[PDB]
C-alpha cells in the first residue's frame, strides 16, 4: 500500500538530486531529504517508456510468441513499466473494430500499463470518420501509416497527404514506416532471381537509401499540410541524418531508434548460420555498417533522436524457419523490450555519451511529452504515477537467451555485458520485479487513455496556422 | 569555304594556348602557330551546345513564340551553335510519330544544328519498344520522364523503375524533370482557396522541399536499377545539396542549372506588376532566395552539377495572361537560350569562380561527353565540327528585351550588364554572325544522331554490373 | 512581501498549465489551482538571464554609458531579472583584483541578481592558482579565454590547452570568443591600406570564415583535453554549423547567439550614415547574409545551439565617433539587454519556429542549468527564487531608441514591431517594473555565487575519464 | 630509337580510342587508326605522376632504404614513370642549398624523370627572396609547409599567412600538412604518461580532429591571401570532408590522398606483433576507421579530391626498431611508390567508382595540370613526352613484400590482388619495364623544371585580385 524509497538519488530529465520518495496508492505523493526500500547510492529513475511493441501479432503466416503477458513481465523485469503497442486492422478491416480487438487481447494479460497507436491502412471516408471517434472517445493521439509492404499496409503519397491532413485536424501525430514499397518489392524479385534466398538478400533489397528516400519524402508530405510527424524505427544513419537536418530546418519532426540498431547491427545477416541470420530480419533491416549503433547513439545524446522503442516482434526459430528458402516468407522481427533499457544505459551512459538525465528523457520523459502523458509518467514528481525503477550503475548484466524473461528462445543482444541493472521494478506502486522475482498477476496493467493536441508537438504547428499561412500580393487586375 | 583564325586564344576544357584554326568544309583541319579573320587579344571557344530548349511547343493552351528559325537564331547571335529541343508526346501518343513531327518543325527551319530528346509521358510495352527504335535507328540516347505534372505527363515510382531499367538496356540516359506532382496540384488547390491567383501562388505552391523530395527519389530509383541520371533544370540550392552529396557517394548522377537560376531568383514572382512576375513562371520555380544563383554558380564550378541549358520556352506578355486571374494557366517558360552564355561568363567567370576552361566544359564540352557528341563537339580539335566563337572577355554588354534576338518581348535578365561578347559565330564552319548581323538561312543547321552507351557515363555502371551484383552466403540448409 | 499571481499561466522550460504563484520572501512558496495581480490570458515566465553583459566598461578608449545601474534597469524593463557580466583583467593583471573592483562596481549599482564570468586574459602559475580561489572562495564556474584581440587579450593554442585543462580540474567551463587574432589583424592592415576607413572594413577584415576557423579550433582542443565549451556571442551561419556539428559528433560545446544576430545582420555596416553603420560594430561582426538570424534562430529551437545573451556594451554616436576615420578605433559593442526577450518571442515563438517552453530554456533555464543555477533560477517551482514576469503574447511593441530604457541613443533593433510584452516584473519577490513605472533602488539586487561541477555538463564528462582514457595494447617485447 | 604501340586503346583523361602509338626521340611523334609492340585489347596510358615521394630521406635518427635509384625502379615496375620529391631544410638552413644537395643525391641515380618540391621550414627575408630565385632560376613551383613537428618543421599562422602570400607573388601553389603540432605534441606526452609507447599511442594522440582543424585553418589562411592551396597525404574523412565543402564554397584548395589511406587502414596500429603496427606509422595516421579507403576513393572519383601521391618514405623492420619503447622514435613513413597505381585500380575502377579516364587524370592528369606539366606530361598527344604505360585491366596481380622491388623488407599492401598489371613501362621514349625486367640505368631519367603560374591553378585566382577586391563606401565625413 505505502511504500518509501530512502537514501536513493532521484533522476528526471532535467535534474538529479538526493531525496525520498513516498508512494501511496499507486501515486508519488511526497518528495524530500508499510515497506521502506534502502536505495542508498543507488538511481531512481521513471519507468521506462517503450513506444513500439507488437505483442502476439498474427504478422506473416504466424503469430509473434510474446504475449501481452510474458511480453510486460520481459518489459518489467528490463526496467519498462510501460508499453505502446499497435492496433494493425487489415486493407477493408475497422480500425475501431481493431481497436477493440487489441484491448481485449492486452487487458486481461497485461501486467504493466500500456496504450495503443492505430495504424491507418487503407484511406476513405469511413476511415477519415473512424479517426476522430479514436481521438474523442478511445482515447488516442497517434496513428501509424505504412510507406513499405505493398498490398498489404502500403498507402500511396495522396493517401499520407490525406492521412496526415486527418492526423492534424483531430490533433493526433502522424507515425510512418518510412521505406519505399515500390523499391523493396522490384527489389526481392531481383535477389531470388539471382539465387539469393538467405537473410542477406532482405537486407541487399533495402540498402538504407530506400529507407532515407521515404524519411524525407514522409517530412515533404508532413511539412506541406503543417502536421507533425514521428518515424519510427529508425534503422539508418542516412535516415537519421535526413531526420536531423530536417528538425535543424525547423519541420516538426521526430525519431525513433530502436534497442536493435541502438545495440547491433546488420552484419549478422552474413553469418554463416542460417537462424542465426534469420532472428535479425525486421523492417528497416539492421545495417551492415558497424559505426551505425555509435552515430545512432550519438544523435540520440543530442536530441536529434529523441524517443527509444524496440519494436518487439519475436518468432522462435521454428518460426522463422517459414523463410528458409525464400526470406521474403521469413516473419519480420525481433527482440528488445527487456534489454532497451540496459542496451542504452551501455551503449549511451557509461559510454559517455550522455547523461543519466538525458536517458531518463530518452527511455522515458519524451515519449510522456510526445503522446501526452506528461508528467503522469516519465517523471517521479508529486502526482505523477508511481511507475518507478531503483537501478544501480555500477553493477554488470549479461544478455543471454537463456536467462531472459522474454518467450523467444534467441536474443539479439546475447552474450552483451551491460552496465545498469533494475534491481526493483515498481509498477503502479506496487513492487512488481525484485531480484529476479515477479510479484506481479495478468491484468494488473491498464490502459491508460491519451488526449489530443499534445502542447509539446502542437503548440508551434497551431502558430504555424496563425503566421506561415500565405497572404496575396495586392497588385492591379492585367 | 576556308577559314582562318588568326592570333586567337584557343580555350578548350583541358587547356588553352595562342593559336590559329583552320577551317575547311565545316571541319577544323589544322592547328598551331579565303577569308582571315583578326582574333588577336580574344578568344576562341567551342560553341555552346544547350541541352535543353522548347522551341514552338504547344504546351499548355498555345505555342512558344520562339520557334525553331527564330530560337536558332537568337541562339547563334548568344555564343550557342548547337541545341537539344524535347520531342513530347501526349499520353498515349506515340514516340516515334512525336519525334518525327518534331523533326518536320525543325529540319527545314534550324540555323545551326540539333539534336533531340525523347520524352516517356508513358509506359506500356508499346513505349518499351519505340524507345529501341529510336535508339537504334534514329539518333536518340536520352529520355525524358516527368515526376510533375499530374494527368499530362506524371509517371509513378513503379514506372520510374521501369523507364529507367529500358534506359539502361538500351543505353541511354534518364533524364528526369524532379518535382512531386501529387504535392503540386493538392498545393495549387490550397492557394486558389486562399485567393491567391498570382504568380506568387506559383512558387508557393511549389517550395524548393517539393523539388528536392523528387530529385532524392529519382536518384533512389536510378541507383537500384544501376542506370545514369541526368537531372533537368535545377533551381534550388536544396535539389542541388541532393545532387551534390548523391554523386559524393558515388551514385551516377548529374545536374543541369539553367541561365535562370543562374543569372536571376524568385524574388520577383511578388513583383508589384502582374505581367512581370507571370514572365518568371516556370517549373521548377525560380527561388524566393537571392543567394541561390550564387550557390548554384559555385557547384557548377565545382563540377557538382556538370551541364547548362535554358529551359526556353519563351510567350509573349498577352500569350502569358491566359493565366491572369487562374496562376495554373499561365505558360511556363522563360527566356534563356541567346543570354546563356554571357549571364555565365558574367555569374562565373568575371566573378572570379571558374577558368575560362570550365567555362567551356560547362557550356559546351560536359554537354557533349553525357549524349555522346564528344570530341566532334565541344572542342576544337582537328577533326572537330567547326562550331566556333569568337569571345571578347574584355567588353561589356546589356541585356535588354529592346535589343535581344529573341521572339520574346520580355526578358528576365533585363538590364543585365555582362563581360564576354561573341563579336563573331561560327557554326558549320560558316560565319553565321558578325556584329549583330546574321549570314544565315532556314534549314542550314542540320539533325545529329547521338549512339548509345556514352562511355563518359556507361563504363563505370558496366563495371557496376560486373562487381557490384551481390552473390547468395554459401550455408547449409536448416 | 507577499505576492500572489492569480488565473496565469505558468510556463516552464518542460510544461506549461494554468495555475496560481504564491511568492513570499522572496522565494515561490507555492503553486496550484498582501498583493494579488490578475494574469488571466497572459504568461507566467521565469526571469530572463542574460548570459552576456559588458556594464560600463572600460574597453578602447572610453566606457560604455549603460552602467550596473542602468543596465539592470533597463534589463527588467525588458523582461530580464537577471545578468552575468565579465570581469576583465589586462595583461599581467591579477584576476581576484579584477573580480574584486567588478563587485565593488556592480554591488551598489545594481537593480537585479547577478553573478560574474572571468577572463583569463594572459598564462601563468600565478593565473593558474587565482583560478582555483575564485571558483573555491568567490563563487565562479566560468572562464573566457580570448582567440582574437591580439596583443591585449588574445592567447595562443598551447595556452588554450592549459587553460582548458584547469578549467577541468576545478570544475568550471570554458567560454571561448571564436575569432583567428592573426587573421583579424593582418586584414585590418589591408583594409586601411586600401582606404576602408569606414565601418564596412571592420566586417570585410573579419569574414565568418575566420570566425569558423577558430571555432572548430577551440571545440579540438577542449576535445582533447575534455574540457566542456562554451562559445560565446555565435554570429555567423558557419560558426553555428561547426557547433552544431560538432555536438552531433558527441562534442561536449554549447553555443550562445546574442540578440543582436538573431533579431539584425550586418547589411547595415553598409549604410550610407556614417552613425548607422558604426552603431553596428562588434566582434564577430553582424553578417552581410540576411539570412543569419532565420538560420540561427532554427538552430536555436532544435537545441543546436541552446543559451542567449546579449553582448550589451552600448556607447553613444560621439562615442563610437572615436573611430570615424579608422574603424579599428571604433569602440565595439551593440545593445540588446532590454529587447533580448522581445526580440526572440518575436523572432521565435511567433514565427512558429519554438513553443513557449523552449523560449524559456532558451533565455533562462539552459543558462542556469549551465552556470549551476538551476532549479534556483530559470524555473517558476516551490523553493525557486521569485524571479517571474507577466508576458503577454497577443499585445504588441515597437522598440525605439527613444522609448527605451537603455543610457544609448541608438538602438539597432529601432522600429522593429515585437509581440510578447512584459506588462509586471519581479525581481527577488518585489515588483520593480510594472507598466513603464520602475519600483526599484540601486544595490537591490545581489550577487549570487555559483559553485563548480555543473552536473549538465560535467556528468557526462567525468564518465569520459573512466571509460575514454586509452589504454596500451599487450604486446611482447620487440 | 623508335616505338610503335599496336592495336592498343589509348586511354587520357578526357577520352579513349582504339589507336596506334608511334614514339621517337622520347616523344610522341604520331597519333591513329625499329620495334614493335603489340597492345592488343590492352590499355595504353599516360605514365603515373607521384605527386609525393621522400626518397632517402635523414628523416628522425636515419634515412630512407628506398633511395633515388631503386625508387625509382621500383616505381617504373609499378607503372609510375615521374616523381616530385621533397628538398627538405633544417630550420636556419638555405632552401636554395637543400635544392641543390637533393639534385645532386637525385641526378645520377634517377631512372625516371622527376621534379622538387621545397619546403619553408623557417621565415625570414632570406627565405623570403630564396623562394623567388628557386622559382625563377631553379624551375620550381610548389613550396611545402609544415603546421605539424613542432621545433622541427612547424611554423606559426602568421608565418603561414607570409608564406603563402609570397607563394602568391610569385606564382607557385602552397603545399601544407595539415595537423596541429601544439595538439600532437601535447597529445603524445600523454600517452606516454599513460604508458601507451606502442604505435597505437602514435594515431591516439593524433585524433582525426587534429587533421581537419589544421586543414580547415590552411584553407581559411590561403583564403584570406588568396593563394592556392595543396593538402598533402589526407588521411581521414574529417580532412576529405573539409576540402570537399571548401571546394564547394568555392575555395581554390586541392586534396592529396595517398595509395595508404586509400588502399589500407588504421587498425593496424593495434596488430599483436609490435612491427607490424610500427610499418604503418607515418604523419598523419592511418584511420581505425574500415570505412575510410571507401570514403576517400568516392570523393576522388568525383573530384572532391583530385591528386595522388604515395609519400613513400620506407624504413625497413630494424630501422623502425629504433621507436620500440617510445612511438616518438619510430621513423614515420610508409610504402606505396610501386603499388599506387594497381591498389587505385582496383579499389577505384574494378570496383566502380570511376572511369578509366577518371584512373589518368588521378594517377598522372590533374598532377600534371597542378604543377604545370600538362600538356608534356599526363597525356598521351602528338608532342608530350613519351611515358607510357601498357596496361592490363583483365589480369590479376598480388602485392607481396617478398615480390616488389622497392628496397623496404615490408608491404602494407601485402596480400592484396589487384586488378590492372603493368606490362610494359616506357620512360622518355625507351622501353624500361617488360615482365619483371628492367632496362634502365642509373640517371637515365631526368630533372624537369616547372614554370610558375600554372593555368589550371591562377587563371581564377588573378581574376579574384581584379574583381573580389573590396572597394569603399562612399560617405560624407561624420
Ligand atoms: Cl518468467
Ligand atoms: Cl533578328
Ligand atoms: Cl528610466
Ligand atoms: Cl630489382
Ligand atoms: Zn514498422
Ligand atoms: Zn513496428
Ligand atoms: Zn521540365
Ligand atoms: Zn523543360
Ligand atoms: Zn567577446
Ligand atoms: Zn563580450
Ligand atoms: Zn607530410
Ligand atoms: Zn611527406
Amino acid at each position: 500500500s505505502r511504500l518509501l524509497i530512502r537514501g536513493g538519488r532521484v533522476v528526471n530529465d532535467d535534474f538529479s538530486e538526493v531525496a525520498d520518495v513516498l508512494v501511496e496508492d499507486g501515486v508519488v505523493r511526497a518528495l524530500g531529504h508499510l515497506r521502506v526500500l534502502d536505495a542508498a547510492g543507488k538511481l531512481v529513475l521513471p519507468g521506462g517508456i517503450d513506444t513500439h511493441t507488437h505483442m502476439q501479432f498474427p504478422f506473416m503466416g504466424s503469430r509473434s510468441i510474446d504475449d501481452f503477458h510474458q511480453g510486460t513481465k520481459a518489459a518489467l523485469s528490463g526496467g519498462t513499466t510501460m508499453i505502446i503497442d499497435f492496433a494493425i486492422p487489415q486493407k477493408g478491416g475497422s480500425l475501431i473494430e481493431a481497436f477493440e480487438t487489441w484491448r481485449s487481447w492486452a487487458d486481461p494479460k497485461v501486467c504493466c500499463d500500456y496504450s495503443l497507436h492505430v495504424a491507418v491502412t487503407w484511406w476513405s471516408d469511413q476511415v477519415k470518420e473512424e479517426m476522430k471517434i479514436l481521438v474523442q472517445d478511445k482515447g488516442v493521439n497517434s496513428f501509424k501509416m505504412f510507406m513499405a509492404y505493398k498490398d498489404l499496409y502500403m498507402v500511396t503519397d495522396l493517401e499520407l497527404y490525406e492521412a496526415f491532413s486527418r492526423c492534424k485536424e483531430i490533433g493526433a501525430i502522424a507515425q510512418v514506416h518510412a521505406e519505399n514499397g515500390d523499391l523493396i518489392a522490384e527489389g526481392a524479385k531481383k535477389m531470388l532471381a539471382l539465387g539469393i534466398t538467405g537473410p542477406e538478400g532482405h537486407e541487399l533489397c533495402r540498402p538504407e537509401a530506400v529507407e532515407a528516400e521515404a524519411t524525407l519524402r514522409a517530412i515533404t508530405i508532413a511539412s506541406a499540410v503543417n502536421c507533425p510527424l514521428y518515424i519510427v524505427h529508425v534503422m539508418s544513419k542516412s535516415a537519421a541524418k535526413v531526420i536531423a537536418d530536417a528538425r535543424r530546418d525547423g519541420k516538426v519532426v521526430y525519431g525513433e531508434p530502436i534497442a536493435a540498431s541502438l545495440g547491433t547491427d546488420g552484419t549478422h545477416y552474413w553469418n554463416k548460420e542460417w537462424h542465426h541470420a534469420a532472428h535479425h530480419v525486421m523492417g528497416p533491416p539492421l545495417r551492415p555498417d558497424p559505426s551505425t549503433p555509435d552515430f545512432l547513439m550519438n544523435l540520440l545524446a543530442n536530441d536529434d533522436l529523441t524517443t527509444t522503442g524496440t519494436d518487439n516482434c519475436t518468432f522462435n526459430t521454428c518460426q522463422k524457419a517459414l523463410g528458409k528458402d525464400d526470406f521474403t516468407k521469413i516473419p519480420n522481427g525481433v527482440n528488445g523490450v527487456e534489454d532497451r533499457m540496459s542496451v542504452i544505459w551501455e551503449k549511451g551512459v557509461h559510454s559517455g555519451k550522455m547523461d543519466e538525465n538525458r536517458f531518463v528523457a530518452v527511455t522515458s520523459t519524451n515519449a510522456a511529452k510526445i503522446f501526452n502523458l506528461y508528467p503522469r509518467k516519465g517523471r517521479i514528481a508529486v502526482g505523477s504515477d508511481a511507475d518507478i525503477v531503483i537501478w544501480d550503475p555500477k553493477g554488470t548484466r549479461t544478455i543471454s537467451a537463456k536467462t531472459h524473461h522474454q518467450a523467444v528462445n534467441f536474443n539479439i543482444f546475447e552474450g552483451m555485458v551491460c552496465h545498469g541493472v533494475p534491481l526493483v521494478t515498481i509498477s503502479r506502486g506496487k513492487v512488481v520485479y525484485e531480484a529476479g522475482v515477479f510479484s506481479v498477476t495478468a491484468g494488473d496493467g491498464k490502459f491508460i487513455p491519451r488526449k489530443p493536441f499534445a502542447e509539446y508537438i502542437y503548440k508551434r504547428i497551431k502558430q504555424r496556422d496563425r503566421t506561415c499561412t500565405p497572404t496575396p500580393v495586392e497588385r492591379a487586375p492585367y
